[PDB]
C-alpha cells in the first residue's frame, strides 16, 4: 500500500475519521495461544509482509483442502502450544486462535462503528466498512488482509466446499470479534446484533483485497509528504 504511504498517516487518519462522521455519523502459558499475535514468531510472506507463522502454516496446510472430537482437537492444540493434521482440526485451531487472543484482532472500539456501518444502505455499507479497516494498526491490517484473502479463497470455491462468505462469517465472526454464539432463547436484539456482526465479517471476506486500502477521495483532500 505504497501509494498511500506518500501521505502522512497521521493526517490520513484524521481525514478518515472526519469523513466517517461527516458522511455517515460514525464516530470513533504456552507458546502460541493467548500470546499477543505481534509477539509470536512471524514469517515474511510476500505481498502481505510479516505474518505470524502459525497463521501462515495453518492456512497453507488448508490450501490443499479448500474443496472439502474436541478431545482430539485439544491434543493437537496442546502439541501446537508446546511446539500433517486432519483439516477439520486445523480449521478448528484457527477459530480457537482468534478467540484466545488477549485482545480481539478487530478491536472492540471499532465494533459499534462496524455494526453502524452495517445498517447503511448496501452500497454504503461496503464503503464505510472498508474505511473502518483503514483505521486499523498497519500490522493488523496486514495480518487481516492475509487471513481474509484465505477466507475469500475458500468462499470463491463454494460450489464445492459449500462454505460461501455468509457461511464462513457466521462461523468466524464470534471468534474474530470475541463474542458469544447463537442460541435458541435469543432476544430479538441479541440475534440482530449477531447477524450484523457476521455481516461485518462477510463484507471483509467479499472485499478482502480492499482491506486497509484508503480511497482516493480521502487522499485527494490531503497533500502528500
Amino acid at each position: 500500500l505504497y501509494f498511500q504511504g506518500m501521505w502522512d498517516q497521521r493526517l490520513v487518519r484524521l481525514a478518515l475519521l472526519q469523513h466517517l462522521r461527516a458522511f455517515y455519523g460514525i464516530k470513533v502459558g504456552g507458546k502460541i495461544f493467548g500470546v499477543p499475535f505481534n509477539a509470536l514468531p512471524h514469517s515474511a510472506v510476500p505481498e502481505y509482509g510479516h505474518i505470524p507463522s502459525f497463521l501462515v502454516d495453518a492456512c497453507t496446510s488448508l490450501e490443499d483442502h479448500i474443496h472439502t472430537s474436541v478431545i482430539r482437537l485439544k491434543a493437537l492444540k496442546n502439541k501446537v502450544d508446546h511446539g500433517s493434521a486432519p483439516p477439520c482440526d486445523i480449521a478448528g485451531l484457527l477459530k480457537q486462535f482468534f478467540r484466545e487472543l488477549p485482545e480481539p484482532i478487530l478491536p472492540a472500539d471499532l465494533h459499534e462503528a462496524l455494526l453502524k456501518a452495517q445498517q447503511l444502505g448496501t452500497e454504503e455499507k461496503n464503503k464505510a466498512t472498508l474505511l473502518l479497516s483503514c483505521l486499523l494498526a498497519d500490522h493488523t491490517v496486514h495480518v487481516l488482509r492475509y487471513f481474509f484473502n484465505f477466507l475469500r479463497n475458500v468462499s470463491l470455491r463454494s460450489s464445492e466446499n459449500k462454505m460461501d462468505s455468509s457461511n464462513l462469517a457466521v462461523i468466524f465472526a464470534p471468534n474474530l470479534l470475541q463474542t458469544s454464539e447463537g442460541h435458541e432463547k435469543m432476544s430479538s436484539n441479541t440475534e440482530k446484533k449477531l447477524r450484523l456482526q457476521a455481516a461485518v465479517v462477510q463484507t471483509l471476506i467479499d472485499y478482502a483485497s480492499d482491506i486497509g486500502r484508503v480511497p482516493d477521495f480521502i487522499l485527494e483532500k490531503i497533500p502528500a509528504m
